[PDB]
C-alpha cells in the first residue's frame, strides 16, 4: 500500500541513474534542433532535455550531452554561430526526426539524410526545416557546462533567446496553440515515445 | 500557411502564451523547500527537466514576481537543498491546491516526510521523489536589476520510488500516471506510447 524504495545514486552506475531519471521525469517534450558547422553543413538532432526558461524575453533551454568531455556538434555549432533553430516535434514528421538521431560522421547533414527541407531564417543565419509546424529562431544567450568532472563536463545547457516564432496558421487561435491540432510528441524511457494524452482542467 | 511573429513587438503575456502552448507537454515538479524559520513550502513548476545523468542533475526554472524571488528559490538558495516530487494523477488535486498564494502542505492536506540525506522534508503522497542539493541558481531574463527567473540546477542525492513502479531499474510509466502541463489551466495525462 505504500512500499517505497530508497536508492542512492552513489551506489549505482551512470546507466542506472540515467534509467531512473529518464523513466521518472516523463513525458518530456522533444526539441528538434538545427545548427550549422564552420564548413557550412546543416546539422539536426532531437533533444528531450528541453523546456521553457522564461517569457520575458522568451528563453528556452536544451541540455546537450558531451562525449567524453567534448562538445557535440549541436553545442559547438550553437556557440560558434551564436544561433540555432528549435523546432517543436510532432506526429507529422517524427519519423524523419527519428532518422536524424543516428550518428553520422561530423559535417554530414542529418537534415538531407532524413529527406527534410531547409528553410531560411529571417533574423538568424541558421536554416530550419519546413516540415515543422512551429519553429523558433534562437540566439545563444549562454552555454553552461555542467556535471561530469572539473575537467570533463557531462553536458552543456544551452539557453536560447527566441528572436522569431514561426507558427502554422491552422494551429494559431487568439494567441494560443491548438494542442490537438499540433499533435506534439514526447519522450519516455528507452526508445519509447508518447503522443499527447487526454486533457483535463483544474 | 505559416505566421511570422516577432517577440519584441508583442507583449510578455503574448510570448508567454506562445511558449506555453508550443513547448508541450511539460512534466510538473512539485517542489518542497524550507524557510529560515523552518516553515515547509511547496509549489508546482512545469519548467522542469533532466540536465544530465553524471551525476544526476535536474533543472527547475522558477519565475520571479516583479523582480523578487519566489519562496522556492529563496528557500533553495538559503538551505542549499530542496525536494523534487514527480506529479501524478493520484495527488494532482492536492498539488493544484498549493499553487495558491503559511504552509501550502498543511492547507493541501499533504503529509510531511523527513528526508534521508538533506534536511528539507518531502511529502508522502508522491510515488517518486528526489532529494536535491542546489548546484546553481542562475538568474535569467528580465533586466539586470530585475531578472525574470532563477534557473535552479539540483543534484539528486537520494531517489525514493514506489516498489510497484520499479522493475529492476526501470519505471513503469503506465503505473506512474505522470501529469503534464499544457497552456492555460490545461493538463494532460500520459499519452499513447509508441517505439522509436
Ligand atoms: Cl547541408
Ligand atoms: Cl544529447
Ligand atoms: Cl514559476
Ligand atoms: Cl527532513
Amino acid at each position: 500500500s505504500n512500499a517505497m524504495l530508497s536508492i542512492n545514486p552513489n551506489e549505482q552506475t551512470e546507466k542506472d541513474n540515467y534509467k531512473l531519471l529518464t523513466g521518472s521525469i516523463i513525458p518530456r517534450p522533444v526539441a528538434f534542433v538545427t545548427s550549422v558547422t564552420k564548413e557550412g553543413v546543416l546539422n539536426g538532432a532531437p533533444y528531450s532535455y528541453f523546456n521553457i526558461v522564461a517569457a520575458n524575453p522568451p528563453l528556452i533551454s536544451v541540455s546537450v550531452q558531451r562525449k567524453a568531455g567534448e562538445r557535440k556538434d549541436t553545442s559547438r555549432n550553437a556557440i560558434e554561430k551564436g544561433e540555432f533553430v528549435v523546432h517543436i516535434s510532432d506526429e507529422s514528421y517524427v519519423a524523419a526526426i527519428n532518422e536524424t538521431a543516428a550518428n553520422l560522421p561530423p559535417n554530414e547533414s542529418e537534415i538531407e539524410l532524413a529527406k527534410l527541407t531547409p528553410i531560411e531564417s529571417e533574423v538568424i543565419s541558421v536554416p530550419g526545416v519546413k516540415e515543422a509546424n512551429i519553429r523558433m529562431e534562437c540566439v545563444l544567450e549562454r552555454a553552461i557546462p555542467l556535471g561530469g568532472t572539473e575537467d570533463s563536463p557531462a553536458c552543456d545547457l544551452l539557453i536560447g533567446r527566441v528572436v522569431r516564432f514561426h507558427v502554422a496558421e491552422h494551429l494559431y487561435e487568439k494567441g494560443r496553440i491548438h494542442a490537438e491540432g499540433l499533435k506534439p510528441i514526447s519522450r519516455l524511457a528507452g526508445h519509447n515515445y508518447a503522443k499527447l494524452g487526454e486533457q483535463f482542467e483544474l
